[PDB]
RNA sequence: UUC
RNA sequence: UUC
């Protein structure tokens, strides 16, 4: 079906809409940029690979790149890998970049340059030079730049790439980059801001730096700024997990009360960990565009009592005080002033970390009527005491968060303690919907009881994650939850002695009690696990991890259940061969289409097990069971049956027929099992298949009675990398078919290989010439 | 340095006292016996193979066998490996026993046999038949076995291996085994005792059968009998995790109130699972040897208030009366009779599952005088009350047991509900710190030092699996001046405070695994340098807590030799370019033992063995995805003497590895990438006894890389799941292996050449390379 | 691979 | 393999 087998070790793509040519070559092992590849090429990639070099052979033939990302070739050594530290670095010959006309962005980051490369087109507009080892930037070196747009120059001089000098620039260096718009100089050792920079400046990037002091004209000329970040200057250091220096004295950044004046259009400001101990309100006199105001990591808990400076911010989105505790201080309660009544766009207040013991209604007063407010988030704050209740007063917002804290009767989770959680990788570059969410998560509650959710019974998602709460259930502790989709119960201790557990939460849609494997673990303890029979409208379930072993009831029950997780338990012990009592167990789940009983330590399946699955089951996972056998023609019972998956096993054949096993499967999922052949006629008329992983076996040879054209032709993906080819004589159906088929096969470029024979050893059976075999 | 290779894939040793030849071919994938068995072969045991017949030709040789152990060849299909069913029955040819004149101990459990084999010599003393077919004795059957002493017929039909029909004894067909001493015939169907039974028999088993009534005369001659057991004849089967038909109309196993009055010897009576109502004190009135009675899992939760039959047993060191609740009851406390009073002798009394809310002192007062009592019992109870001080009248107890209750302010995990815990296989902890308190798995949310008023001999408390979310500062278990061993893990311990656990000044060994909550949240501080005030602490166990971050840049500790920090994330506090805790172990000064597997080190930071402590014997790095090791760097570690590095990606060894430690004994590589070794690898090693490459992709080793004057130092040589290639350049390699004195594991069954064609999947030991020295 |  |  192809004429011309595509044997270059990159994905090619074509959006012909933007009429670009997209060759990636991200992380193929390449020693020198790969031959042949297409002329008509826009964006090419080269991140993470090993090439030494580049000179104008390089790009000779490509005219027409906009962009070359070459980024990661050299990387320094503490950021780079330790198995593969780069001995030299990347070597840039004159001339390699002039002849590309239309080249818009220049990629060069991680590659130990000492010096900014020289002869760049006219054309470019992005230059990136992060994590290399550039620290003096000098006006001469900068003249080729003149159209330059975006400038990343940052992590040229930190912890983990240290220059052991303060970062130098010299004056004016940037002034004559007319048409500069984003400068990034972050993680540099910078001890000044650089002035004076080009009035054309939409956003300016100088944190993690050495600056103590702004002076008061150092962004006199921005009146185009929209993005100032400052953080990281003066640091505060405590319980820093990366080596910190805080400036001398316990002194802050020092800001001029007039710095800011001239930034009318400035939209976000980040003075994260600059030791501030004031606010002036005279900062913000001319900004009357604010819309992000970060001023976490400061020393500000005495200032969020008074802040007066909210008074001129009424149209701040998002306003984040966190972790400014006082060293060794735990509040009393949280004072708020009144002038946060003033933020009326506010959507989103943060303020982990303030550390107090009581939660009280009164203190939120100053936030009643922000009309906007959508999140707010008071986690990590060690409280101890908090009525619930008290949220009756904000039915508008969408989530509560009081996460990790102490009460008892999406950011990731490296956060506010993270060197620069903006920084590139070399690769790249939730219950919320439900409705109003309270985030209880990771607490100290250990009984629970109805009155402690009165006047909640809006809340559409309740979090209880990893809480403590070790009690039997009986439908009596959720009863104003009238309103409650969600329930993540998970990580707990939950006792399912009664039936009725949970059937309070009438409109219930989702439930997780995973990883509440306490009282499954104890012999002769009764379990109910037919519970599901009082839930109505419950669509999922998740009792993953609960090491469940034993059950009172034989069978579960639901009229509505669409999704069962059951995955990390011991379906093993309860299938025991000889005892039947449990074969039916998910049977009446008459509604079930998704089953997931992998990590089950199921080594083989009894008889039963699949007559007793529940009638609509489309989707199965027997992963990661062990198992060493399976009886391929009982899939003939789940008549609906369109995804299987199989993978992680011990499995060692596949069927004779699959078409003769089930006539709906679509999907087969059998990578990383021990196949070593299939069968002579596999896959012969298996019409409904769509979707085959082979990949990560042990299959020598396939031949074409295996893999008819008819089907192999309707497959969406056939995954077959990482088996063990054997390329003699007898491949050459399968070799040829491999280089010429328009089946979509991933990893053909590294990882569909020949263990054999010698010759060929390691070699690509893309690559591979087998003539011998016609002469 | 061996003449003749040892090609047989069974494991021969040589006890010459006993003149013993012991042939060990256990689950070796034969389908024949092997030729070449000693003929001195007095031990042969070939279990977990797939040897379809036996014959006269099968031990024709080996005259001199007092024992064969010939188990699950055939496993009954629901017993067995589903992936590889045995398709037909052991065939046991004529005349296969008959000239093994010597034979006294035969196995042929678990071979689906039809019928009792016929022709044994008259030698035999034990015969093994389990898990068979075999549901029908007849005495005839018997005759050949005059001499027999023990006799295991149980297994041959329960609902793993189902017969469908009741279990036959003919009447008298013990009777004439005049030497007969051990019967078992438990898991069986059996519906009544057979009878009459030979009176020599000291050991009876006629547990989980359909036995509905005992006649009063089943053991009217047993006079000699010492141990039986009658339990799983009308079980209780509430809960029961196996399929369990109880007696019908809600019938205990009926016992006449004179069965036992032969039974003087009777030591151990074992009635579990009988749903008795009642223990008639006429039952023991001519048994008062009885040391052992189980009663566990009946209906005797009223009885246990009564229980006027204990006046009978004044010799009893062990009473199990766990898991008599009634159905759905959750009684206020516990009442036991004060007929416990007069147990005089009794050292070990279990109640679980009696199912209360509150133990109060009073209640255990029927104990007070027992004066040689070890081990009370009460886990399972869901007590959600308990004054711990109650128990400063049982400081003479070795063990109190309250694990797996509720309380808030050694047996397996299946004992009680399991089938047959006394089942045999086909194949085959703080209590010695003193008197332990064992709280585990209650719910005990916030402990404070009235908790233990009163329990200051305490030497072990278990406290894991609590929900103890608490900042220590070192006030909370002030009484427990004694305390040697506290296990805290699986809780929620906030180390806020350096001041933690200081009370416990003779505490030993420290368990805080597994409370990696706090550990998890950014911004929390963490005090790891509070072993500084332990100053007899040995053991300290943090495995699983999470640890990425540290307020303190140093532990000390100038007592502890042991420390476990598996499971945390050193990979991040050792972050490349961050010096600050690369000195974190460097003053535990008497640090032997340092566990850092588990620990995401892809790599090893310049300065981290520079760091370790000083006296360091005994490194895991396992489990860590590491991908490189400068070797070298092991010289600062000049007291190592066994580094673990399994389960890694390393790709290398050492050029010299003398060059990198002059103290290395014991070196683990396995199950890594390594596919070849350095030209002089073990050159000069003269220190190295214990190398295990196994589960490598190792290709070919010459005698550069391994010395012969170091290889046969070596206790133990592991090269197995590798990746040899037997050609004429492995002629030394093959050579040495064949015939050396070195032990090597698995030479049978995994060490194997992968190639060339026609050597691929051949053991090396068997590997003949004479087309090589043509 | 008798639990 | 810039976190
Ligand atoms: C940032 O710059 C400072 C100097 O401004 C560097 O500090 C010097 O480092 C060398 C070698 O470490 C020392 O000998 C000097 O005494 C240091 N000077 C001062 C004033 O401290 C620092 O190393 C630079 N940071 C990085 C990450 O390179
Ligand atoms: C080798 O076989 C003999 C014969 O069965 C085993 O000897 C028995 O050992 C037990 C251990 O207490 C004694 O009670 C029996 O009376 C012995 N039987 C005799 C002496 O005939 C011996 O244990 C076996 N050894 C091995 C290693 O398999
Ligand atoms: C134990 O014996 C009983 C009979 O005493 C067996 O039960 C019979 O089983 C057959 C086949 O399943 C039925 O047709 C009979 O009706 C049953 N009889 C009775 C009285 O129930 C039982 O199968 C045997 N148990 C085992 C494990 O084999
Ligand atoms: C964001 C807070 C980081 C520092 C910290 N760590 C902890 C911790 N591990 N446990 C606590 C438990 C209760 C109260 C405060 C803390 C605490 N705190 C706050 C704290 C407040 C007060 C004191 C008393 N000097 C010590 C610590
Ligand atoms: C060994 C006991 C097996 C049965 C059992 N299972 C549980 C369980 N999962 N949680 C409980 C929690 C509190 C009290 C009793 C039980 C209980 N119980 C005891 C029990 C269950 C039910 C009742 C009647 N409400 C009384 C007592
Ligand atoms: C291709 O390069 C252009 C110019 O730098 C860029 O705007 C576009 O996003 C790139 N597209 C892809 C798919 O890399
Ligand atoms: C809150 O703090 C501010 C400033 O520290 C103070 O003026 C005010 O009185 C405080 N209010 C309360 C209720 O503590
Ligand atoms: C919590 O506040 C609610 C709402 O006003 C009130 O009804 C209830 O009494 C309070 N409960 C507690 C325990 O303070
Ligand atoms: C609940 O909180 C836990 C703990 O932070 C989190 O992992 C989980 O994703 C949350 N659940 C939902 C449904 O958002
Ligand atoms: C459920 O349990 C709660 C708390 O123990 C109790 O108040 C209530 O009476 C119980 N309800 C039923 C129906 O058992
Ligand atoms: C669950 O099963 C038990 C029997 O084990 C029964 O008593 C109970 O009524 C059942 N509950 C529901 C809701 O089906
Ligand atoms: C099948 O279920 C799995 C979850 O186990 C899910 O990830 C996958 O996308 C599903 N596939 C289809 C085709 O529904
Ligand atoms: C399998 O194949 C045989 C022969 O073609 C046919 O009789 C049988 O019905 C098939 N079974 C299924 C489930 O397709
Ligand atoms: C404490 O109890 C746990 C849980 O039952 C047990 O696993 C652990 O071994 C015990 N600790 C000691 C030191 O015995
Ligand atoms: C330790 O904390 C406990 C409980 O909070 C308190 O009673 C005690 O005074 C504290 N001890 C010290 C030495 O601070
Ligand atoms: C542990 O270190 C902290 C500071 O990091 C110090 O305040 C504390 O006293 C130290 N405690 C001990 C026992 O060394």
């Amino acid at each position: 079906a192809r004429w011309f087998p595509k044997t270059l070790p990159c994905d090619v793509t074509l959006d012909v809409s933007k009429n670009h040519v997209i060759v990636d070559c991200t992380d193929k092992h390449l020693t020198e940029i790969p031959g042949g590849i297409p002329t008509n090429t826009t964006n090419l990639t080269l991140t993470i690979n090993h090439i030494p070099d580049i000179s104008p052979a390089s790009f000779h033939r490509l005219v027409h790149l906009v962009e070359i990302d070459f980024r990661c070739n050299c990387v320094p050594i503490r950021l780079g890998s330790k198995s593969n530290m780069c001995p030299r670095r990347l070597q840039i010959k004159p001339r390699s970049f002039s002849g590309l006309t239309y080249l818009k962005s220049l990629y060069l980051d991680g590659n130990q340059l000492l010096e900014i490369p020289q002869g760049l087109p006219p054309s470019l507009q992005l230059l990136s030079l992060e994590a290399n080892n550039i620290f003096s930037i000098r006006k001469e070196q900068l003249t080729e730049l003149a159209n330059i747009e975006i400038l990343y120059l940052g992590q040229n001089c930190y912890y983990r790439n240290p220059c052991y000098v303060s970062y130098s620039i010299e004056k004016d260096a940037f002034l004559n980059l007319t048409k500069l718009k984003v400068l990034s100089l972050k993680d540099n050792n910078v001890t000044t801001v650089p002035t004076v920079l080009p009035s054309t400046l939409t956003e300016l990037y100088l944190y993690n730096n050495m600056i103590a002091e702004i002076q008061e004209d150092d962004f006199n000329n921005l009146n185009q700024l929209q993005i100032l970040d400052l953080s990281g200057n003066c640091p505060r250091c405590y319980n820093a997990p990366f080596p910190c220096t805080p400036c001398k004295n316990n002194s802050p950044l020092q800001i001029p009360v007039n710095a800011f004046d001239a930034l009318t259009e400035l939209k976000v400001l980040r003075l994260h960990s600059n030791s501030l101990q004031h606010v002036p309100p005279r900062w913000f006199k001319n900004i009357n565009n604010l819309q992000e105001l970060d001023l976490s990591q400061n020393f500000l808990a005495k200032e969020i009592g008074d802040a007066k400076f909210l008074h001129f911010l009424p149209n701040l989105i998002q306003l984040d005080l966190s972790f400014n505790f006082e060293l060794q201080v735990y509040r009393a309660s949280m004072n708020l002033s009144q002038a946060f009544s003033s933020l009326k766009s506010l959507k989103i207040l943060r303020i982990r970390g303030y550390v107090f013991k009581e939660l009280k209604s009164f203190q939120l007063s100053p936030l009643h009527n922000l009309q906007n407010l959508e999140v707010l988030d008071l986690g990590t704050n060690f409280i101890k005491i908090a009525n619930l209740s008290m949220f009756k007063q904000f039915k508008r917002l969408k989530v509560i968060d009081l996460s990790v804290n102490k009460i008892s009767p999406v950011l990731e989770q490296l956060y506010y303690f993270r060197y620069d959680k903006y920084a590139r990788s070399c690769r790249f570059k939730s219950c919320y919907k439900y409705g109003q969410t309270l985030d209880l998560s990771k607490n100290s509650i250990f009984f629970i009881k109805s009155s402690d959710f009165q006047h909640l019974s809006f809340l559409k998602c309740l979090n209880l994650s990893g809480n403590l709460i070790s009690q039997t259930l009986n439908g009596s502790e959720f009863q104003p939850l009238a309103e409650l989709r969600y329930l993540d119960f998970s990580n707990n201790r939950l006792d399912l002695l009664h039936s009725t557990a949970f059937e309070e939460l009438r409109k219930l849609e989702v439930l997780d009690i995973s990883s509440n494997s306490h009282y499954f673990q104890s012999e002769g303890i009764t379990h109910m696990l037919n519970f599901t029979k009082n839930l109505k409208v419950l669509q999922k379930l998740m009792m993953n991890d609960n090491d469940i072993s034993s059950s009172t009831s034989r069978t579960m029950e639901s009229e509505s259940l669409r999704t069962l997780e059951f995955r990390g338990n011991h379906l093993d012990v309860l299938w025991r061969d000889g005892d039947n009592r449990y074969l039916q167990l998910f049977k009446n789940l008459l509604k079930l289409e998704e089953l997931d009983i992998s990590k089950n330590s199921l080594s083989f399946l009894p008889s039963g097990v699949f007559d007793g699955m529940p009638p609509n089951l489309k989707n199965l996972s027997l992963a990661k069971n062990g198992l060493k056998s399976f009886i391929w023609e009982k899939l003939r019972y789940l008549k609906n049956l369109e995804t299987l998956d199989l993978s992680h096993n011990q499995l060692t054949t596949v069927p004779e027929r699959l078409s003769n096993c089930s006539r709906s499967l679509k999907n087969l999922i059998l990578k990383n099992n021990q196949i070593r052949s299939l069968t002579k006629y596999f896959l012969q008329d298996a019409f409904q298949l769509r979707y085959l992983d082979l990949s990560s076996n042990k299959i020598q040879m396939i031949q074409k009675t295996s893999f008819p054209e008819n089907v192999l032709n309707n497959l969406k993906m056939l995954l077959l990398h990482h088996n063990r080819f054997l390329c003699t004589c007898d491949a050459v159906w399968f070799v040829w078919w491999v280089q010429h088929t328009e089946v979509t096969i991933p990893y053909l470029a590294t990882d569909v290989t020949c263990v054999g024979p010698g010759a060929h050893k390691g070699q690509s059976v893309i690559s591979l010439d087998l003539y011998t075999c016609e002469l």
